[PDB]
């Protein structure tokens, strides 16, 4: 997260870290057994880390649970990033508590102008690299689809939305991939792609979760 702030330990209790020997992506806990992340975060050997603040220190509220199954969206296209969503099932159910909590799926699609919370352990610099230990947060509004398409002509599908700032300086970045965009207490977006981080006229692009609620619900009812 570039241009954000330190969330505060466990104040984003649905935020997970995906670990393959090191943190490589975020995700969102949607119930005791399932995490939503980006399809571009798919890899083998995923351990889901819940209850994290400092990802380099065991602080006492973590749960580390291996993935037992990953399900990338059937229509995910890695070249265009259309349908950039994946489900991860936990080998055992997480114990839900004040530091480990699920986030509800949306009932409707959030509207332009709505303020949302984006979080992760990604790079905090728009030029160069610096990776934080504690979870970072950014408040960012959803942008109109006309402004989103103007920023990324020919690239925004109906499964994507832009959030952030056209002036740059505040954005999600490398390593925030797969993490949550939460608006009105619901998971509306997944950190998906952009042109760099926090660049002028290049706001972050996010998977439009509301389009996937039926797929999520049917998949978790059968796996
Ligand atoms: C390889 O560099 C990057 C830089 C930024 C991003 C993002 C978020 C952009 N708002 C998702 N994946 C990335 C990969
Ligand atoms: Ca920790």
């Amino acid at each position: 997260i570039v241009g954000g702030y330190t969330c505060g330990a466990n104040t984003v209790p649905y935020q997970v870290s995906l670990n393959s020997g090191y943190h490589f992506c975020g995700g969102s806990l949607i119930n005791s057994q399932w995490v939503v992340s980006a399809a571009h975060c798919y890899k083998s050997g995923i351990q889901v880390r819940l209850g994290e603040d400092n990802i380099n220190v065991v602080e006492g509220n973590e749960q580390f649970i291996s993935a037992s199954k990953s399900i990338v969206h059937p229509s995910y296209n890695s070249n265009t990033l259309n349908n950039d969503i994946m489900l991860i099932k936990l080998k055992s159910a997480a114990s839900l508590n004040s530091r480990v909590a699920s986030i509800s799926l949306p009932t409707s699609c959030a509207s332009a102008g709505t303020q949302c919370l984006i979080s992760g352990w990604g790079n905090t610099k728009s030029s160069g690299t610096s990776y934080p230990d504690v979870l970072k947060c950014l408040k960012a509004p959803i942008l109109s689809d006309s402004s989103c398409k103007s920023a990324y002509p020919g690239q925004i599908t109906s499964n994507m939305f832009c959030a952030g700032y056209l002036e740059g300086g505040k954005d999600s970045c490398q390593g925030d991939s797969g993490g949550p965009v939460v608006c009105s207490g619901k998971l509306q977006g997944i950190v998906s792609w952009g042109s760099g981080c926090a660049q002028k006229n290049k706001p972050g692009v996010y998977t439009k979760v509301c389009n996937y609620v039926s797929w999520i619900k049917q998949t978790i009812a059968s796996n």
